[PDB]
RNA sequence: UCCCGGGUCUUGUACACACCGCCCGUCACACCACGAGAGUUUGUAACACCCGAAGCCGGUGGAGUAACCUUUUAGGAGCUA
């Protein structure tokens, strides 16, 4: 980038992080702090967008939790995020999947690979 | 000729406080049940199409896998995911 922004960016700039491209159902645990401890509440769903931009990348996971629909941005660096860990592999063709946002249940499905 | 009065055979009467009788119909006030009434509201029995949780059966991309066969260190047949 302009390479002093990036010099300035690398000690926030977490690293320990897997590898995916949408098309894949992930399994977040966040830390929450809302309770007597300060528990870690796990997240379960597909990844729609992008995992790109910087030290500013965001993505984007849902799930169908009991009829409505959820989405859930993270922004990829968070001290927030405990560990990201990968349930399967998909095949989508797409680089962004917002086609998911009106398919019901059987059309929102994706193969494996 | 019969009116304020009366006596005889007969007819007709839905009257017998026997004509100063008997009963008929809207209007007025009051109770009571009902049909029509723009709508509104609660129910049952279904049909049409879309979404298909379980669950045996039909098909099993492939990670694993005691029995039986052989090269048995191995593989393999058969299974469940």
């Amino acid at each position: 980038n302009h390479k002093l922004i990036e010099a300035v960016t690398k000690s926030q700039l977490r690293t320990d992080l897997p590898s995916f491209r949408p098309g894949d159902t992930l399994r977040v645990h966040v830390r929450i702090i809302e309770g007597t401890r300060e528990r870690i509440q796990v997240f379960e769903g597909v990844v729609i967008k992008r995992r790109g931009g910087g030290v500013s990348e965001t993505f984007t996971v849902r799930k169908i939790s009991s009829g409505v629909g959820v989405e859930r941005t993270f922004p990829l660096h968070t001290p927030k995020i405990e560990k990201i860990e990968v349930k399967r592999r998909g095949k989508v063709r797409r680089a962004k999947l917002y086609y998911l946002r009106s398919l019901r249940g059987k059309a929102a499905r994706i193969q494996e690979i």
